[PDB]
């Protein structure tokens, strides 16, 4: 079996090496907005990846770098006009309205945690609360089926060597913090898959 056809595409040049994503913009069009809107604007330059589970997962996407901070970008209710990506009344509880925070899940039936290099939004725990961070798995990671949105992976060639890399760095010990962590430098947008 295979994923459908990614349609979006950015590298990810950080202190450590780059990494080519491609995007499954089609199943997951609001995360991947997210991802590629803040990309843009400069919101992960400096970002570092601030939480290693070897074997599992590698999280960054924190402006505060503590696990703890990031916003999405649909926050307030940006972007929730009627001919915006993601209107108004298709917000549900707490990410609705003017006060609203965080955006839905995306899940999907062919987009599954089934090996290292996959790229998920973090989330706090429970549905709907994706804000800016994202990881990357290292390993088959099932249990995050229909509980983390799955948006992306790492891009064919021999930027995957970075990543595992990566994931095989010194922990502060007591955390799962590295001690020297990656940090990204920019993000280049390689195809946008969302109209002007």
């Amino acid at each position: 079996n295979l994923e459908p056809q990614p349609t979006g595409a950015v590298i990810i040049h950080t202190t450590q090496g780059d990494l080519k994503v491609e995007l499954f913009a089609k199943q997951t069009p609001l995360t991947c907005r997210n991802f590629l809107q803040h990309s843009l604007d400069g919101y992960y330059d400096g970002t570092i990846f601030h939480r290693l589970v070897p074997g599992f997962i590698i999280q960054g996407g924190d402006p505060t770098g503590t696990g703890h901070g990031g916003e999405s970008i649909y926050d307030g209710g940006a972007f929730s006009g009627d001919l915006d990506p993601w209107p108004m009344d298709q917000r549900k509880g707490h990410n609705a309205g003017p006060m609203g925070v965080n955006f839905k899940d995306e899940f999907h039936s062919r987009l599954k945690f089934n090996r290292r290099g996959l790229l998920g939004m973090a989330n706090e725990g429970a549905p709907d609360t994706n804000g800016s961070q994202f990881f990357f798995t290292l390993g088959k990671a099932e249990e995050l089926n229909n509980k983390n949105t799955l948006f992306g992976r790492v891009a064919a060639g021999d930027t995957i060597y970075n990543l595992m890399k990566w994931g095989e760095a010194e922990l502060i010990e007591g955390t799962e913090r590295p001690q020297y962590p990656v940090k990204i430098t920019n993000i280049e947008i390689l195809l946008n898959p969302f109209p002007d």
